[PDB]
């Protein structure tokens, strides 16, 4: 009887600690990605001529990789509307490519080609981030809301690891104060994004912890309560505990669930 | 009764430990973002040809990112200038290196650390030799010799006279060897990225928003020297409960310094 009580208390403690650790690391990453969005705005748009380039972005992001613990890499995609495509591709000496096959993009109203990338995600360069549905939806919500947004869990490029993408908007100085959504769209310069590689880096975070073999941990995206999506853990459908997670995007909801094996 | 007294201590422990965690975490976040600024100056001012950082750019970026550094009133970048170079440096900048105590032209020194970039919140630092204050000077030396973020003892900051501490990071030239000796670090020093932890104002602001703040008295001490504890935050001597206290752990990240928090009831 006393033993059941102690067992419950240990589960709550273990689960709550893991949830705090994960929320905190996510939070630190989001904050540092916000700083990068501000850096691109200040150095690429506010300065004339631009005082940021791929070499500099690669260096800075490499040297600050420690500031973004759950992220496999960061990249900056620029907003390009179709009338500007020819000039853009001539300036960059490359063609805007599709994410799925790396083929030259068919005509679209607009694109979000990656122009700067951390070398860890170098394969993103020139890819149109609107040619992937999760990234596209993220890009639109980022620019319309003015804030960091997260995707549902999905399998990331190259590694195929299950993760979530974080996108921040970057705006031109023409953005009015207290802007409408329409004003936000018009003033959009691009999108600073990062991949939370949950499958690998959350596993590295949690798997090293004492007691890991005694409990089963899942993280769910419960944005749609009738359709919970696994973000971390196995696909399995008594004694559990739900620990709170808040990853900072009001559009999404998450939770951690822990159980004992036996 | 004896039940209520046990619970009274339990609440003090919880309140004090939570406040200590908050202080430690917020300082850690600030230190990490100062580290990123040091890397920014290295990458964008030194490595990039030409430099992308002038005073206007530094002021803008630091203002827009001030939320990243919650326990800091301002940040600035001081460049290492040896005396051989002083006249050249002053001619290029069209200003003279000044002392921090009176803003007067600096006397001849072997070297200087004049502020060349500043967040507007600490704009009065521009052109001041940060080696002309003892706390800042010792911090600069330990920063460059160790390669890590360092903290001063508590002292009254320039202009505000608020009781605080200074955080200083070294910035090195690309000539810094792998696995450098201290002598190599000194030779490769470019300058120093510093930030003012205005403990008196900003820790009061942090604590005063918390529920139960009126019930508790919070002090923070620098206990680097056991026999000479130094007040970092708090009063005396205040109307405080002498019968019960709690000590909460604090670690601000510099192994050269030690700190602790003590809470008591107002009662
Ligand atoms: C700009 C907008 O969104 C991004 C990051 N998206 C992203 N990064 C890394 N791997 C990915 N795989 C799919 N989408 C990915 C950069
Ligand atoms: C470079 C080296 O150290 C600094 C920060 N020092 C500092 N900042 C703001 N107020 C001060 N008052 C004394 N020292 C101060 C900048």
């Amino acid at each position: 009887d006393a033993n059941k009580i102690r067992r419950e208390e240990v589960l709550v403690s273990m689960c709550d600690q893991r949830a705090r650790m994960l929320q905190d690391q996510f939070s630190v990453s989001v904050n540092h990605v916000h700083a990068l969005a501000i850096l691109v705005s200040t150095f690429h748009y506010h300065k004339n001529p631009s005082a940021i380039d791929q070499e500099t972005f690669a260096e800075y992001t490499a040297r600050t990789a420690f500031e973004r613990p759950l992220l496999s890499g960061v990249a900056y995609a620029e907003k390009v509307v179709n009338f500007e495509r020819e000039m853009f591709e001539r300036q960059h000496n490359w063609v805007i490519k599709t994410m799925d096959r790396g083929e030259p993009s068919p005509v679209r109203d607009e694109y979000a080609p990656v122009i700067f990338s951390q070398d860890s995600v170098s394969y993103l360069e020139s890819l149109d981030m609107m040619s992937g549905e999760e990234d596209r939806e993220n890009i639109l919500r980022a620019r319309e809301t003015g804030k960091a947004v997260l995707t549902s869990p999905f399998r990331l490029l190259e590694t195929h690891h299950l993760g979530v993408v974080l996108t921040f908007p970057v705006y031109k100085s023409s953005l009015p104060e207290n802007p409408t959504v329409e004003e936000r769209i018009a003033a959009t310069a691009g999108y600073l994004g990062g991949a939370f590689d949950v499958e690998s880096l959350v596993e590295n975070l949690l798997g090293q912890l004492a007691g890991n073999q005694a409990i089963v941990v899942h993280v769910y995206d419960i944005t749609n309560a009738s359709d919970p999506l696994v973000m971390y853990g196995n696909q399995d459908e008594s004694l559990s505990h739900e620990s709170k997670l808040d990853f900072g995007d009001p559009f999404r909801k998450h939770k951690m669930i822990c159980r004992y094996h036996q």
